[PDB]
């Protein structure tokens, strides 16, 4: 055991479906570059492309990491939809990650031959942040995640933060902090030795992966009257009259629960909407202020719909939108509607508000004998004792969790992209080449600033348990279920493509059961 | 035991006080008509009184069903008076139901004969939904309940329910869900069989029956001044002027808490207040919108106080408005005042903020040299944090609980128009009569349409018991108490008339003790 | 217990699935007439519509049966989704039926008055066949079993049955045989009593519910050329000459399997197809002789596909043909396509040969140097040592079981239409009303012919066990799933109309999930 010539571990992809829960296994190949030749360094930004939003000041590191939490690096399109079509929630419930088979390769150039060679005696450096005391830049939507086809290498991310600025310039603040990562214990890797770790999600509610089978204002029974009745009218010497509400008149009655909260975003027609020509579109969205400066809040709070059922207009700032296929860093291209993944809401319809329209109305004066009663409607508004609404939906390829701010206080900790708010996430597990250096035949007091160039690889096997919600139902006809449907197909969606490629056509979400509210 | 000629339940109706808890036992005569000839038909409606808001799609099933949700069911008039002059709290606790004596009548013309005979062959169906697996319409405020008067004979009101429809239409969706109730296993009863049912209540918050004994804002001592400054004014060159804040004035003075939220409903002048001739209201209304519709929510959220003390204003749409008499399906009547019971929360005026004036105000600019400062008025205020409200009064008319609509998330699950949200409610019983087919002379691969025309009665007992909250008070001089109270009565009320009909003439709600913020 | 006033059994429905098994529980109100009014009578015909195939000779008896045979009396639409998206295969395990609530009801006429009055004295008798002595006719096709629909009330069919004819004419022969069914010991029950009966299916296969993923004659590596050659030319002085048989050439490639056997069917245009016109089709047909009468065999033996995937052509006596509602007997009206459920097998077309084009080909001569090789098709073919096929496909409309007749030999006892065949099925449960004769004031030595007119009802309940074949599949992309599919819908499919119809608009097959061969 542990040894040159033995390897550390074995190559685990399995999903075991047991009862209520499953395992899933996913094994991956990475690759490590040495970032930064070894070194730290402040990294900082003045407001570009006309917003003092975007600047800041940070610090880049050595370190990469590694990242779990999109759906489909754990779930098979397969095995997503034996989920979706099947069960009414799940949650996670424990983790474990395994680093094994580690190799590092020095490379060497002398007149652009570049060979490379592996170097036996090179480590690697391992740590899991089990505390919290580094920021925490997985759950933010950012890619550098395990691939969703297996057999894909991928490159791990560069670590990374940014710290307070000053007067929303590229300039420091006192309360700017610098975390240097060699300050934590971490394990040193050779080639034959491996990692593991251990965690156990805390309890949180399931993702709820159904669709409401009943409007919120339409819960009452059609068949008979309520004994409640209603402000109707006044006569000609004003006095107040009443009549009563009738059965199935669901605008006239009495409700006892409310829709949730709501802002107004701008609709705009997919396919075959005319829309509007050759807006900027950069100041007409919605947004907030922080410090003095007004970002943009592109995934906008819970409890709106982006899209009414078989309309094409969308909100597309209530949306999240994707690309079917990765992109290379720093892109500046523009994206038409058939690039992208664009993922609707509609089927929270019955409970939420759509994002595009008024949200309502209310008195704005006090009648008189003299004035009449007015109203005007209101864009926004905000949680209200007896508000219902459903949470955005979690898709394949999107984000599993992320982490709750530690402050103070807070509310209704759901992340607005998706999965479950975490007040102790899965950690952090960072990772670097140890520095070799190069020939140095002198004494120095300054630093070492010349290295052998290296980079590492191995595999990574994440093996997660999911706690899952059975599907008890009485409805009788069939339900809708999400098909391999395609009218006359070209390729075959979610495989290799005649280059190699990976193809994922479509987004696919959790929300094909039906329940009665 | 169990026959024909042996009765199968007795007649049940007390109410135990022992302590804390109280026992109220209900016993009452039903009778259940046989509902669409024992057919399932689909129900829908598009836009009528032009509001697409009216538009549903549904079905309408045989079954009749039980309903025990309003608190005059239970409660006397003078247990209610028991109840609320000596307790700050009351909670539901326990649950059980009998269903007893059966027997089912059948009824043939001939030539307008009309005779009624019984069949001693014939079965009911009762089952229980135990899973919450059915659209639950009970907490909707729908008549059909047990009557307030134990004598009284009541018809089961048929079953049914909403799905979806599409696009504010009568047609359906694909997520239009049809449920079975034949699906369901249930018991079947003969004479001599009954049936029984013990439920248990989840915890829930006592209901508060107290009136706050002093202001949200005058909560600091008269006596004292504070160690607070407040910004008063700036000077000819503009400096910030200080002035201290001074004993009783309560305008000045720091707050810790503050009213729970408001939206501004239009206020209306009953008795002699002269209001506006001719307004037809509908278009004035408060409203919020579901899937391209706008609807009216005639119980507005909680937080608010529809009458101020001792005026005669009232907002309308926050007040829940009973009938003194019950009455017809479908009656198109005008009613006035003096035929309504209205409602008024103004004992919660101390902590809540009255729902026909503006909530505050709050700067709408920034002050310079050149500009003065500016403020404007606000309709409408959500959940902020450290506030404080109270929840709408029950009223011995009103409902006891509603059932919280399952979904992914939710707020402070009160309901609009009053007592207890439970996520598992009391479930429904279902009941209906078995179909006795007529002569079928020969074989048909059509179902049997031609039934014995039939109709059930029988008695049902309900035993509900109640944790109660004893009043502990210091203060010393005496309180307001609900008495019986009238000026040259011509009758009792809350007693038979002389035809024998039961006459309610007012409302009476739970707050009548004091308590101190 | 067992009285007039007390229910002698309870109604359930229900389906509970555990780990691999599912019970499904169905309960139905039957209504028996009194037939033949208590006689047995022969029935017989000579050769009606031109075919002395529709001669027979046989009996009609006063009994009545239940008839459990469909798949939709068992499942209801959405517990048959769960089962075909989700698994394998399938089997039935046990069985058991209960007969309860019996009620019987006396009819009387005068002048056309019609009163109906129910016998508390009466008998209704019940026996199961176990030893299979009587003919048994359930497995034929034939209307009268559960309705799909639990609320829907249905008439028990009359028992028939045909015997020997001779020379394809209505008359018997010495073979003809008598039974009567009240030479077996039978159940007499009144009102109090019920019936109950448990059977436990012998050892079938599992229903195969899956299609296959890949070609039978594919089945070879694309990559790698066979180490086998193939006969291909001969030179100008006839010598034999050979070529390697290479990679992905399928047509060439060596064959290990064969398909399964075929006959050749008439294809027809569905659709938009254009046909033939006024074509009479009975000519023909396909046919078979036994007796000397010719019949059409409008199921043909299972090892054919009757559609090609998404053509429009059929073989449509290689269909199963389903109404979309069901009809009054003796209907003789034409019905055309959008009335009628048309089941298509194109699932199986990898490993099926289709019906309505050529198996094949063969040589028909011996070549010499004068004679050039020769060949011609073939429109038959049966068993092949190295056959493989798949099995009549099972619909939510279709029969469960056949019984396999009792003679000397069979071969591959599985049914055309579709099912298990059974060499010991469900046994046939006959009943019947026991005559209660009219006023009789004197001595006859010739049998009663005046009887009281009665007929009876009750319930029924059947309960079934079902082994599943659990899905371990490790395909990557996504499956078909049947899934609720409609645009445009007025009405939601397998639900009730707006008068009370039960509506199914499409078969529902069990081939939805796929499999590598």
């Amino acid at each position: 055991a542990d040894g040159v010539g033995n390897a550390s571990g074995d190559w685990h992809c399995d999903s075991t479906w047991m009862g209520d829960r499953v395992v899933t296994k996913s094994t991956r190949t990475w690759v490590l570059p040495s970032y930064n030749n070894h070194q730290y360094r402040e990294i900082k930004s003045g407001s570009v492309d006309g917003s003092n939003a975007n600047a800041y000041f940070g610090y880049s590191t050595p370190w990469g990491y590694f990242d779990f939490n999109r759906f489909h690096s754990h779930w098979s399109p397969r095995d997503w939809q034996r989920l979706i079509n099947n069960y009414w929630g799940f949650r996670p419930r424990s983790l474990r990650v395994k680093i094994f088979n580690i190799q590092v390769k020095e490379v060497t150039v002398q007149d652009s031959t570049t060979t490379i060679a592996n170097n036996l005696t090179s480590t690697v450096q391992v740590f899991t942040d089990d505390d919290y005391q580094l920021p925490y830049v997985v759950g933010n939507g950012t890619e550098g995640c395990l691939p969703a086809f297996p057999p894909q290498v991928f490159t791990l991310p560069q670590y990374g933060y940014a710290t307070l600025n000053r007067d929303n310039t590229e300039n420091p603040t006192e309360r700017s902090s610098f975390f240097c990562l060699e300050y934590f214990p971490s394990k040193m890797l050779r080639t034959g030795n491996n990692f593991e770790f251990t965690y156990n999600f805390e309890e949180v509610p399931f993702h709820s992966s159904f669709a409401p089978s009943q409007n919120l204002f339409k819960l009452a029974n059609p068949l008979v009257d309520q004994y409640l009745y209603r402000f109707v009218s006044t006569n000609n010497t004003g006095g107040v009259q009443f009549n009563k509400n009738l059965a199935g008149r669901y605008a006239n009655t009495y409700k006892n629960w409310f829709p949730g909260p709501m802002g107004r975003t701008q609709g705009w027609n997919l396919g075959s909407g005319v829309n509007r020509a050759s807006v900027s579109a950069f100041a007409t969205t919605n947004r907030m202020e922080l410090e003095g400066a007004s970002y943009q809040v592109p995934p906008q709070p819970n409890g709106m719909t982006n899209n009414l059922q078989g309309s094409n207009t969308y909100a597309l700032e209530n949306t999240m939108i994707f690309n079917s296929q990765p992109a290379n860093p720093g892109t500046t291209a523009t994206y038409l509607e058939g690039n992208m993944l664009i993922t609707s809401e509609s089927e929270t319809q019955p409970v939420n508000r759509v994002a595009y329209n008024v949200g309502g109305q209310m008195a704005t004066n006090n009648q008189s004998s003299t004035t009449a009663p007015a109203t005007g409607t209101y864009n926004l508004q905000e949680i209200v004792p007896g508000s219902v609404w459903m949470e955005r939906d979690v898709y394949l390829q999107g984000p599993i969790w992320a982490k709750i701010p530690e402050t103070g206080a807070h509310f209704h900790p759901s992340p607005a992209m998706g999965g479950f708010g975490l007040k102790h996430p899965p950690p952090m597990m960072l990772i670097k080449n140890t520095p070799v250096p190069g020939n140095i035949t002198s004494f120095s007091d300054v630093p070492v600033s010349s290295f052998i160039t290296q980079y590492s690889t191995g595999q990574v096997t994440v093996e997660m348990e999911w706690e899952l919600k059975k599907e008890n139902s009485k409805r009788w006809n069939p339900e809708i279920q999400y098909t391999n449907n395609y009218n006359d197909p070209q390729f075959v969606d979610f495989a290799p493509d005649s280059t190699g490629e990976y193809r994922t056509t479509r987004p696919i979400g959790t929300r094909y059961l039906t329940r009665p509210l």
